[PDB]
C-alpha cells in the first residue's frame, strides 16, 4: 500500500480533530492507501523526529500540520532527501519556504476570512429584514463578544466583520464590546448586564467571535424577553445548528474542516503516485496554496448539515 506520513499539531485541538477524523475517513475509501498518523503534542521537536521516522518508513507524501510555522524549511529539507512532496495544511509556512521546493504545498484559509464571511452573512440578513433596523437609522447598533484577546482568531474575527460590513456600505456603532474568554457562561454573564443597562432596547444585532458565546448570549436574551434581536456566531457547531433550526440563533460561520481535509488528502495522494497535485480533482492551486472558503451557515444551507 502506499503510505502517507500525517503529522497533527495537537490532537487535543476541536477543529484539528475534525480535520484528523475526515483526512482518516477519505484515506479509507482510497484501498491502496494506508495512513501513518501521528500527535505531535504542540511541539515542533516532537513533531520533527516522528518525521524523522515517517522518513524511514518510506513514506510515499507527508501532510504536515506544523505546530511552528517557522519549521517548515527543516521539514523541506527532511523531506527532499528522499524526494518526498508535502502538503502542508492549517498553518502556513513562509512564501520563502514554499518557494523553496517543487513539492511543498499548502491547504488552509486566512482567519481573517471568518470574520469577513461573519460580516457578509450579517449583511444579507440585516438588508433582509428592515425590521432589525429598531431606531431607523441605517446602521446597525450592536454588541460584540470577543475571544480571548490577543488570540490571532478574536483579534481578526472582531476587526473583518465590522470592517466587511462597513466595507459593503453598512455604517455600524459599537455600543459594546467586551471580551467573554470564548465561553459560553461568561458570554451569557456579560450579555446580561448589557440587557440590563441603558442600551438594552437600542441593540439591533449580538455578533460573537465564536458560537460558544452566542449560546450564552441567546440564553440571556431569553431570560429577558429580548429574544426578537438577532444573535451571530462562528464555528457551525452542531449545538449551534440546532439554534439556527429553532430560530434562536441567526447565523453561523463554517471551517470547512472536511474540505481542508479533502483537499490535503487529494494533493498528497496524486504527489505520492507521482501525478499532479491536482490531477482529477477541481482544486484550485495558486501559487503552491489551496485556499478553502469558510462558509456562512443559516436557514437556506442548513439542510446541507
Ligand atoms: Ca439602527
Ligand atoms: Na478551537
Ligand atoms: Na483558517
Ligand atoms: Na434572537
Amino acid at each position: 500500500d502506499t503510505r502517507i506520513g500525517v503529522t497533527i499539531y495537537k490532537y487535543d485541538d476541536n477543529f484539528m480533530s475534525v480535520v484528523r477524523k475526515a483526512i482518516e475517513q477519505d484515506a479509507k475509501a482510497a484501498p491502496d492507501v494506508q495512513l501513518l498518523m501521528n500527535d505531535s503534542q504542540n511541539d515542533q521537536s516532537k513533531q520533527n523526529d516522528q518525521i524523522d521516522v515517517l522518513l524511514a518508513k518510506g513514506v510515499k507524501a507527508l501532510a504536515i500540520n506544523l505546530v511552528d510555522p517557522a519549521a517548515a524549511g527543516t521539514v523541506i529539507e527532511k523531506a527532499r532527501g528522499q524526494n518526498v512532496p508535502v502538503v502542508f495544511f492549517n498553518k502556513e509556512p513562509s512564501r520563502k519556504a514554499l518557494d523553496s521546493y517543487d513539492k511543498a504545498y499548502y491547504v488552509g484559509t486566512d482567519s481573517k476570512e471568518s470574520g469577513i464571511i461573519q460580516g457578509d452573512l450579517i449583511a444579507k440578513h440585516w438588508a433582509a429584514n428592515q425590521g432589525w433596523d429598531l431606531n431607523k437609522d441605517g446602521q446597525i447598533q450592536f454588541v460584540l463578544l470577543k475571544g480571548e484577546p490577543g488570540h490571532p482568531d478574536a483579534e481578526a474575527r472582531t476587526t473583518y466583520v465590522i470592517k466587511e460590513l462597513n466595507d459593503k456600505g453598512i455604517k455600524t456603532e459599537q455600543l459594546q464590546l467586551d471580551t467573554a474568554m470564548w465561553d459560553t457562561a461568561q458570554a451569557k454573564d456579560k450579555m446580561d448586564a448589557w440587557l440590563s443597562g441603558p442600551n438594552a432596547n437600542k441593540i439591533e444585532v449580538v455578533i460573537a467571535n465564536n458560537d460558544a458565546m452566542a449560546m450564552g448570549a441567546v440564553e440571556a436574551l431569553k431570560a429577558h424577553n429580548k429574544s426578537s434581536i438577532p444573535v451571530f456566531g462562528v464555528d457551525a457547531l452542531p449545538e449551534a445548528l440546532a439554534l439556527v433550526k429553532s430560530g434562536a440563533l441567526a447565523g453561523t460561520v463554517l471551517n470547512d474542516a472536511n474540505n481542508q481535509a479533502k483537499a490535503t488528502f487529494d494533493l498528497a495522494k496524486n504527489l505520492a503516485d507521482g501525478k499532479g497535485a491536482a490531477d482529477g480533482t477541481n482544486w484550485k492551486i495558486d501559487n503552491k496554496v489551496v485556499r478553502v472558503p469558510y462558509v456562512g451557515v443559516d436557514k437556506d444551507n442548513l439542510a446541507e448539515f
